[PDB]
């Protein structure tokens, strides 16, 4: 469904 | 299922 972008804020 | 971390490499 969705890949984690291995990042964030 | 998974939240996008609105980021990445």
């Amino acid at each position: 469904s969705c890949p984690p972008c291995k990042c964030g804020w």
